[PDB]
């Protein structure tokens, strides 16, 4: 996700920033500098443009065991495959031979990570003082009012975080300490000995089931990751069962700070050799963790769909033998490992590619949707069921059709994060509205309906974003042509060139009508909707009729609608400065990763999908890392 | 399917009809323009011919044994040549015998009963949402003469006006379903990957999985048992809204089956997901070839109507959601004709209709030709026509159509199954249709019972007008001369029997009626079509006496006298289609939309004749089965 | 004999038919087209053709101890030849070294793995609902009435299969649960680790002695197999232990269902790399199976006479030590192993190949009895003596003088199913006759004789036989030719010429006399026996007078006795649609074998008669795989 983030913009700027909330939503804002080069006159208007996110959500999480991936032990202890090398195994160590026929290796410590970083990212956000339960923004434009609701209210919403679990109301993992050489039950076990006393307390007992108490996406509610299990450390550490048996009190048993806890993350990830099951761990966190907050009255539709994620379920192999974690670490992807080393030097890597992910997400499945019809794209692709039926490739093939890079693949196989209610074109959503002022709006039976999926966002965490293969305004720069004929009342206009003619001239300061009324723009971003007329099939030319000022004028413009005034507008827009408000550059050359004891591969296998899915001019598909 | 559908292109484009039928029959109207060239100057006609197609039927049904398709299957598992390679997925399955001794061996990849049952409830539902889900109720035959009625088995005013769910709460048992997320499968039980589905499409897939119980009389609702007694599906949520209704917990209210769009989806992100564009080909065959079957106009046309098919619909396994690793990977030999059927079929649903009402025309008007061509009207003297492609029951609706029409039947895709009637392999097979009570005029009553010989033409060609029946030109052809009788005398202008026929068909929609010898021309008012009488196809005769050519009540453009010398006129006929639209109680589609998902899909025209990968081709020799070359 | 089956009809076809029986006997109807193109003028005559099969039989099986086959243990534990590697086994363990001295390793398991396959055949049986004692057809030609006895009354007789021992009114073996390293004595046991508690169960109790309880074939009396054995599972397994105390009642300890005994099978065999003895044991189930039923009357000779088994005594190695199952499987045969993963793709390989092998064996001894005399083959081999004398190859000469293909040997030295009595071509049969009116008919003393062997059935199953050089009715076409001279009454005609042309006339519907007085061809087979008179010596021309017609009458052809209306008739005869009534295509390419972890060798070794017996023209005889 490193490359992703990092080839946004440019390999040199490599701008990263920092989690923060306001009663669950921030604004990331923005200031971007437009010009208008014509009749060698360049003329600009310097405006400031904000998005504001919401980290409410309410996920639905499903809990189903998949493969066991062993890519972390040493190079004797594998087979030319994923297989651990049993006979290695036994010509090193009895009944313990005659019981492996009974045991299955089932590694996977994706949830035990998940866990973890959501439960660090709440504990930052309770030492920065904001952490709540969290409320969706209430919109209001004059005409429609519209508040979705809740489940845990904000003000009785508890403000420090509290352990996920209860005060022993709730049954508990029966944990033990192992210290022997000789596994005893097919049970997991895990090996936490570089951890300390209360790194491996908050690990245990975080175990245990966590409870939903926040409207917080990352929040969800999971069970106990298992029953029973042992952890191989030199003491037993029996505080948090103190707790449990209801011995110790909340003041001295409370939840670690942020720092002890991504230290425990730490020694965790890099004595097991987790990088490729945290690197899976931080995708999926990252596709999870928010939504952007939509300035359009019909984009809350985005807001009220509830993503699906396919955790599996938890296992290890690592603490059953000492000996595993020791020799040279085998097959560990080179993106996984640099990855790692990039969000341990810094640990909000992984908040500003999920920010990015939500705004690729939304504007990749409207792009699918309107080149569906065949705006701005030459070839009648597959958009609708080509590369999204693939849970585990749906949020990646989101990402593509959007801004034309290659998405980094889950890692892993049968784990995703997929909205199934979305594949469809057809998708209505009932979002509740309170109307103020009947006007334009398909307010059917005191909620209005829309069709797929709406526009949330507007492309500014990501500007140069190669939607169409033509100029536009999510590309850098684009001319405003000649209209294909001049009527008396206007001119008509293809479909995507009058959209760039109505961005650009409202982006100047320019009203402007069509029909077969208005080409909407919210104030506060200034970037145009597609009309919804424009959008669907059998409509490619648009007649452009009045094209007024507007109350506040930026740039003053010839008509581009009579033949005798149009001249050969071209604009340019860069974003000069960005500071979220509810930088922190990176350097690429001093968070490189530990290449000894270490045996990394380049290349991935298609069926665990260690690759990327790129937007091909003949169709997106997945390909190898090779 | 779509290729004999255009004609293999016409002008790259053709036309759909969308299901509609008002108890268990629909019309499907015409306007046509005759032409009438004698003189050296032109007269025409304009009529409205219409056809009466039913939807009831009662095929028989057998679920038995069939052979496995791996198709959908990774690239590097399956084979052209090599086949299924099992070190492969032994090799990726993470000894290995371990495994293969518990599910590895079975191998028993076929989901075509499952598709055909999505199909089957996908129209069923169209017709209830369109108003017009009933019980079927096959038309009278009110003519003052001879008049024929027949029985259902389910009343139509008591019959159900709702498409409710198949099986029946509380009175049968179901398959015992349970989600299954495991890498190593644990039991030997078909495994269907539903991953990607909605809860409510993977919620309609898994109770079509259930048995089927007929609520109607028509084709589409045949009976069929649960596909699997057992069974487990790879999805990510648990889903029991299908199990809280099995027992009270869910009302009837709660648990309706979905829309027609709903049941789309399903279907559609089913054979996407498990890539099974093969086996929909073959079920999309399949049920159209079952659809329907057209209303005569004639009294011994409902012979043909009486009988019943019998299919052959392959019993159900899925060995596609076992392994989570089978379906990574682009899929394997999969047929560019199903892919390009496939992707038509999803862009317009009613295509499989049409193609049925046409195969149903096709059939039954080919049949018929095929019992005339094989004697050749009887100056044929061996018996090398070379028909044997009506033989097995697998070739025999594709025989029946390239006997019909010169284009090639598109072969079923698929090793033992068909839709064949067995008591009419031979042309020379009786049939007896109950017969009300009322004077005869030479319809050869016996015993108060129609008995018909061979199998009679009951439509008329009018929805594949170029269909070149015949090797001469005729009214199938649609353009025809009429020419002088062979020889003059007193019973009156010897005639050739096709000749005779097309005279008479000609005057017929003229409005002059005509009398034969060795007697008049029955034909239908509504069907101005005259079908072709006994003694063209008898084959004792050559030549046929036309006594007098007399003028009907409804009188039209006026004809010299014809039966005559010195006064007939070498007429000439063709007729030009205005207006077609089918009514009850269009959607244009060109090859712009025929771009199959060539993503990830290799690809293969070729075909094996041995899994039915052709199509059969009518020669002067005689039928055919060609590959798909 | 998956090739055989497999290359019968063509490599694409590879038709299967599974089980069934209607009171022990089954008919298999088939559809077939025949020719008749002469001067241009193609006819045909389209009629069915049903030969039904008997599964009633009373063959004689003999348990005399063979030959020790170890070609299922690694590589290491055996030597350049079939004994194992004693010094390996010992370098890898006493005063077992000492014992070794005492141990011989008689590991055979045919015995088993035979019993194993009649009772899963019995038990889809009873599934299927017709399980019965089975009895005889009772064949009436208004002329001779005919039934022979059957020891167990079919209405009597039990319809649910029933154990085959009785309730501890018989000994049984004392098993015993071996977990050790330490085989403590030389009696053999067996590993069943992978087996469950119900496999198990059934294994061992079925080891013990069977009783023929039915008139069918494959359910013949058996001993049991070893006095004392033990089993080498994880737990003991007791419940058919307390069947045999008399605890268990029998309505919960019931026979196993089809699925988990052939579950049981697989087990067994994949485990303890059995392959090779599995195919014998295949083998000789299916030379055992079934009997055609014989249309003409003197055919039911066929019927009284009983076949001759020599079944190995039981011994087993496999269960001796642990560690002999493990590694690399060494010396399987490559055709053992694709017959073993076709059987076990479908179970019912056996039985078509068994219909097809009593087929082409009944076919094959009646034609070299006719052959010794001349007809039809130039060369006067030694067809009396030459390969039949081998019991091993005795069935195999069979199928290879009447097919012509490669008959696949036994594969198991002093294994076969032999006709002791059946080598000479003067043995008689007394079958037991009412006769109902005097006509043509060697009746002396209530019962016909036959000579040597007749014919029982007809060549359907496998049509395209090439029993003669030359063309002939068991060939696809044949030309019927100009006689050898006409005279006023007829012509004179060859031997084969002469039948020829009685075939042809008599699929076309003309029955034809010959003097030196019938063509016999019964109704519903419609195919013509070879004349008893021209069968012999001495007789090399037939006179053929009369070439009347028949009641019903289907292709009217010239005369071809008078020399003026004498025609080249050509005729052609294909097969179109069979169907037995008391298809299923196999994919070899879905059913190729596993490859892995198992060393195969194409050739064998003539000792273990391991290879197949093709009729060259000089004469049949033994080939090698090479």
């Amino acid at each position: 996700m490193l490359r992703f983030v990092t080839k946004n913009s440019q390999d040199k700027s490599s701008d990263l920033f920092s989690i923060c909330s306001d009663r669950g939503t921030f604004v990331a804002h923005n200031r971007v500098r437009t010009d208008f080069k014509f009749d060698n006159l360049v003329f600009n208007r310097v405006y400031g443009v904000s998005q504001k996110f919401t980290l409410v959500g309410n996920p639905t999480v499903c809990f189903n065991e998949g493969s066991s991936y062993l890519e972390g032990i040493a190079k004797k202890y594998l087979t030319l495959d994923g297989g651990l090398a049993i006979d290695n195994v036994l010509n090193e160590l009895a009944s313990h031979a005659y019981n492996i026929t009974s045991w299955r290796w089932y590694d996977n410590h994706v949830a035990l990570l998940m866990n973890m970083l959501r439960a660090y990212h709440l504990q930052v956000l309770t030492e920065q003082g904001q952490y709540s339960a969290g409320d969706i923004p209430m919109y209001h434009d004059g005409h429609v009012k519209i508040k979705l609701p809740v489940t845990i209210d904000d003000t009785a919403g508890p403000t420090q975080f509290a352990w996920p679990s209860d005060r022993s109301t709730d049954s508990y993992p029966d944990w033990a300490q192992f210290s022997e050489s000789f596994p005893s039950i097919d049970v997991p076990y895990l090996d936490v000995r570089p951890l300390t006393v209360t790194e491996v307390n908050f690990v245990l007992m975080m175990m245990s089931k966590w409870h939903r108490r926040t409207n917080l996406a990352i929040d969800y509610e999971a069970p106990q990751l298992a029953d029973k299990f042992a952890y191989r450390h030199a003491l037993t550490v029996q505080d948090a069962d103190e707790w449990i048996e209801g011995d110790r009190t909340d003041d001295q048993f409370r939840p670690p700070s942020s720092k002890v806890m991504l230290s425990a993350l730490r020694k965790y990830v890099n004595h097991n050799r987790l990088y490729n099951q945290f690197y899976t761990a931080a995708q999926l966190l990252a596709q999870i963790m928010m939504k952007p907050v939509p300035n359009c009255a019909e984009g809350y539709a985005w807001l009220m769909h509830d993503a699906l994620v396919n955790i599996p379920k938890f296992g290890s192999i690592r603490g059953r033998y000492p000996f595993l974690l020791s020799g040279d670490a085998a097959l560990i992807q080179a993106t996984a490992l640099e990855d790692w080393s990039a969000i341990m030097a810094k640990p909000e890597l992984v908040f500003t590619y999920a920010m990015q992910v939500s705004v690729a997400l939304n504007t990749g499945l409207y792009l699918r949707r309107v080149k569906k019809t065949g705006f701005g794209t030459t070839i009648d692709d597959s958009y609708e069921d080509g590369a999204f039926l693939q849970p585990e490739t749906f949020v990646q093939a989101a990402l593509a059709c959007c801004t034309g890079q290659d998405a980094p693949l889950n890692g892993m196989s049968d784990v995703y994060v997929t909205y199934p209610d979305l594949l469809e074109f057809d998708a209505v959503t009932q979002v509740p509205i309170t109307v103020i002022e009947p006007a334009g709006y398909n307010i059917v039976d005191d909620h209005l309906v829309v069709v797929g999926v709406p526009v949330a966002c507007s492309p500014y965490m990501i500007f140069p974003v190669a939607a169409f293969d033509t100029a536009n305004p999510y590309c850098g720069n684009f001319v405003i042509k000649a209209a294909n004929k001049y009527l008396r009342k206007g001119a008509v206009y293809d479909k995507l060139e009058a959209w760039k003619l109505a961005w650009a001239l409202r982006v100047a300061g320019y009203d402007t009508h069509f029909k077969v009324t208005k080409f909407y723009a919210d104030n506060g971003d200034t970037w145009t909707h597609i009309p919804e007329f424009v959008t669907d099939g059998d409509v490619m030319e648009v007649f452009v009729t009045a094209i007024e000022r507007r109350a506040r004028h930026f740039v003053e413009l010839p008509r581009l609608n009579s033949p005798a005034f149009f001249r050969s507008v071209e604009v340019s827009t860069t974003i000069y400065d960005t500071h979220v408000q509810a930088a922190s550059r990176i350097n690429l050359d001093y968070v490189k990763p530990v290449s000894t004891g270490i045996q990394v591969i380049n290349a991935g296998e298609l069926k665990n999908y260690w690759g990327s899915v790129r937007r091909t001019q003949q169709g997106l598909g997945v390909v190898g890392l090779t």
